[PDB]
DNA sequence: GGAAGCGAAAGTGTCGCAACCCGAGAGAGGAACGATCTCGGGTTGCGACACTTTCGCAACCCTTAATACGTTC
């Protein structure tokens, strides 16, 4: 069964409750609004509770490859070793991605699978529906298409 | 992504003005018939402008959030 599998085995529940679970899973948001520092609102979508233990569970089950390179989300690691590791220089070029979060959709995480240089772990064809359901927020209710990560998720 | 309003941008029709044409008419001259200038419609071309269509800004935040204190995405 797999990704199922792991996760009854996790969430110590049975299979036929995650998997009737995970179907409106990808619609299972809070959409809430924060205020900026200096002016204006910013929109976060946040999963419920039971699918915040799912994406935990899914997250810390499989270990996806990271480069050193990156400095957010990493335990050890933060704002400060960023900073130090440009602190001895003279010049800098900060750039940024155009709406990195909702850019990533479930089409641009299969073509990352597949050709990842480092170890990726084996996911099951009949699964990467239930991986796309679990990982991935659809906004908008009549298009079931639109999959994109939100800001704002234990799994994202 | 995109209510509801509204306005930008671009394309298309329309409608009034000018410019000209053409027939009617009173009658200059000088001895009659009708030159010549004007009146009244009528047609066409043209360009400014009104009207028409499409696009795009960005409410809300969906049932579904958490709530020691601070930066960062």
């Amino acid at each position: 069964m797999s990704v199922i599998r792991g996760l009854a085995a996790v969430l110590r529940q049975s299979d036929s409750d995650i998997s009737a679970f995970l179907v409106t899973a990808p619609r299972k948001y809070k959409v809430y609004k924060i205020p900026k520092r200096t002016t204006g609102f910013r929109v976060i979508a946040q999963p419920a509770k039971g699918l915040k233990d799912i994406q935990r569970a899914f997250v810390q089950l499989y270990s996806l490859p990271v480069h050193d390179a990156s400095m957010a989300y990493m335990k050890g690691k933060g704002i400060r070793d960023n900073a130090a590791a440009h602190a001895g220089n003279q010049y800098l070029l900060k750039a940024d991605l155009e709406d990195f979060f909702n850019s990533i959709t479930p089409a641009i995480f299969w073509r990352c699978i597949e050709m990842s240089s480092a170890q990726t772990p084996q996911f099951e064809p009949q699964d990467k529906l239930f991986i796309e359901k679990i990982l991935f927020w659809q906004p908008i209710k009549r298009r079931k298409t639109k999959l994109i990560l939100s800001v704002g998720a234990p799994s994202s």
